[PDB]
Formats: C-alpha cells, structure tokens, sequence
C-alpha cells in the first residue's frame, strides 16, 4: 500500500547498508531525516510512535514498527527471501553480518572518543586481519555468500567506504576487496542511487563524532 | 551423532547466554575452553579448524563451522525453531536481541578502556533508559515475547547480569526486571546449570579487561 517509512539521522551511520538494500531491490520507501538541529524534535516524538524500544532508526510499514537497525535490514531481506532458506546458509549469512559488524562497529565505537587519535592506531593495526578474511572469502566469489547479493554485501560496502576515511590506503593491500567495492558500485541501482539526492555522502557518524562527523568532510 | 563443540575463553562474555540456551534446551554440547595463558595455543589452532572467519567463539556440530557469537545463538535457536514463524516475529525477536546488545555491548565497549571509571558514568547514566524499556516491555508478559522463553531472554539475563557487577544498585528501581532475573533462575534447568560445575562465574570479559576482568571478583 503506501510507501515504508525509514526514519533515522540525516547520516550515514547506522541505516546507510539498509538504504543500499532498499535501493537495490528497487523498493519504495521515504524516509523520515532529522537534523543536526533536530535534536529536540526527535526527543519530543520519540515515545509517541508506537514503538516498543523507540530508537534511530525506526522503520513503520503498516505491518511492523521496528527499531534496531539490524532487526530492520533483515526484515527488508527477509521479505525477499534473501536471509537463507535453511538453518545452515542462515548462519552463513548471520555469521558474515558479524563480521562485518567487526570492522564497522570497530570504527563507531572509538569514533566519538577523545583520544580517538590514539585508538585509531588500535583499530587500523587490528584491521588487516579482519579485512584478510573477506579478501579470502572473495576468491572467486562474485559477492560474499557466491553469486548471487545479500544483505552483508551492503554492510561489507559501506563498512570499506567508512575505513577508506580513516585511511585510504587501508584497502591497497587488498586487491579483491578494491575490486569488490566497484563491483557493487557498478550495481546499476546502486550507481543511480549513489548520483541521487537521496544519497548522503557525510557525515559517517553523528555529526558530533570526533572521527566521520562535522557537516563536511575534512 | 557427536556431541557439538562450543569452543571459548573460559569466561562468561560474548558466549554466555547460547551456554544458557544449550542448557535451557537440554542439549548435548562439549566445550573447548581457552584458558587465560593459552593464548598463544588458541593462536596456533586457530586458522586450523576449517573456519572462514576464524575467531572466538566457534562452534562444530558436523552440519556447520560457525562463528560470529549471534550467528551461533540463532543457529542454535533456528535449529529449534524458535527464531520467529513469520518476517514479522523473526522482526520483533531480532529487535529484542539488538536492544539487549545496547546494554551489553554498553560495557564490552569500554571495559578494557584505561578510562573505564570515567566512561562508567556516562553509561550507567544512560542505563536507566535502556533498562526501562524491557521493564516496560514485561508488563504482564512473562518472558520478552510473551508466554514462551525466547534466545533474548538469556541475553537479557546475561546483560543483567553484568550490569549489577558495575552498580549492584541499578536494578532498584526495576522490580519487573528483578523478577525477570530471578524468573530465569528458577527454570529448573538454569537453576541446575548455575549450580553445576560448567558454570563459569567469572571473568566477566578477558581478563586483562580493567572491568569484569581478574581471576576472581574484586
Ligand atoms: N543498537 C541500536 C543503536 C541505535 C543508536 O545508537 N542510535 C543513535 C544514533 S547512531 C541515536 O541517536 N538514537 C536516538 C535515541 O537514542 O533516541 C541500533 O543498531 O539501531
Ligand atoms: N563479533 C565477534 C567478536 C569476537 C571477539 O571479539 N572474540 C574475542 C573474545 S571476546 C577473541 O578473543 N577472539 C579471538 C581471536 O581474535 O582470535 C563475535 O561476536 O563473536
């Protein structure tokens, strides 16, 4: 019936893998953007939604209103069939959500830290050995679960756009996963979307983030 | 056929509440536990095993090689069909999963911090908000999704936990989830296995980690 409804920050953080899925389903959706300034606006709607855990994102489609941002990308794959037909390839796909989430939350977690100059050094000697496993996994496989997309791939996508932030030499080591990251750029759906003005480009994290946040890029 | 092997540090962590799930299941599972100076043997076993993302924990049951602690919860949840009948629960349970990872992940996160007391604060200020929405969601429910124990329910049992380790207090003002906590415990199952030798009760993450960390508690 009328489009779903994905609310969230005007940003990337969180929500951005669930709108690159979105797109590449080619679904219908609007979105429900707060601001920087938007704070209080958000404060004072928050609990008046229906929502059983009120939280950014939230996402309302006249059968569910969820929050948790990945209870959220899975339902959207879930109503395509996309989260595996049995136990097994569930795992799969749920075994490489998490590592992903690995590189991804590795950045939002030092991200708005005071010494995040100092964690940084942390984080990027750590993801080498993270990236090597994706690199591996990738050996002739077209997309992370073989030949055909899932919602990970989307995660992968913009946990490797987030790194090459923070350094973007980070992927020079990794032939596979430079080729990967253009391959899901060259998604037809996903090149349109990323040219639309439904694409936000920054901030990464909250705009107060020490790392990925301002209204602009460094 | 044989028994499943969970392999993990020998401490509570990311792998406590499947151990509960198995337990509350009844099922049969074998542990290879790491203990705090067998890093350097985890170390040299670890790209030995078959694992596409090798890490801790792991768990092989002759079906699966899996890890990613979540991916192995719901595996182990899939396998008995509890995960949700329709996109709408799976939804909801996901949602109740994540919003338990909010407080969990809360402590993880900075537990190892050298600024662990000072960012204490500003998470246990934050708790209260988290804590109320579960104490909200058991209004005349019995357990998160109602008349039947879902694997969340283990995660919130384990979540609180640990947080009445940070603030022994910070429960008092959720008699709800104070009967959530001791619910669980008197399922006769959780009442054995807390009782048994299997059960590890401390540390609560590695233990170099400047909270829950340690041999014993302080
Ligand atoms: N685990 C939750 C985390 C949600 C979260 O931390 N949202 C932040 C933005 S990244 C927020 O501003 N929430 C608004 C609020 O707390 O009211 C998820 O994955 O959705
Ligand atoms: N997201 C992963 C995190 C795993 C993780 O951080 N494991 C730590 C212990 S809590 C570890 O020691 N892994 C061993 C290794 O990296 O080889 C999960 O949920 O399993």
């Amino acid at each position: 019936s009328y489009s779903p409804i994905l609310g969230y920050w005007k940003i990337k953080g969180l929500v951005q893998p669930t709108r690159l899925l979105l797109e590449y389903l080619e679904e219908k959706y609007e979105e429900h953007l707060y601001e920087r300034d938007e704070g209080d606006k958000w404060r004072n709607k928050k609990f008046e939604l229906g929502l059983e855990f009120p939280n950014l994102p939230y996402y309302i489609d006249g059968d569910v209103k969820l929050t948790q941002s990945m209870a959220i990308i899975r339902y959207i794959a879930d109503k395509h069939n996309m989260l595996g037909g049995c136990p097994k390839e569930r795992a799969e796909i749920s075994m490489l959500e998490g590592a992903v989430l690995d590189i991804r939350y590795g950045v939002s977690r030092i991200a708005y830290s005071k010494d995040f100059e100092t964690l940084k050094v942390d984080f990027l000697s750590k993801l080498p050995e993270m990236l090597k496993m994706f690199e591996d996994r990738l050996c002739h496989k077209t997309y992370l679960n073989g030949d055909h997309v899932t919602h990970p791939d989307f995660m992968l996508y913009d946990a490797l756009d987030v790194v090459l932030y923070m350094d973007p030499m980070c992927l020079d080591a990794f032939p596979k996963l430079v080729c990967f990251k253009k391959r899901i750029e060259a998604i037809p759906q996903i090149d349109k979307y990323l040219k639309s003005s439904k694409y936000i480009a920054w901030p990464l994290q909250g705009w107060q983030a020490t790392f990925g946040g301002g209204d602009h890029p460094p």
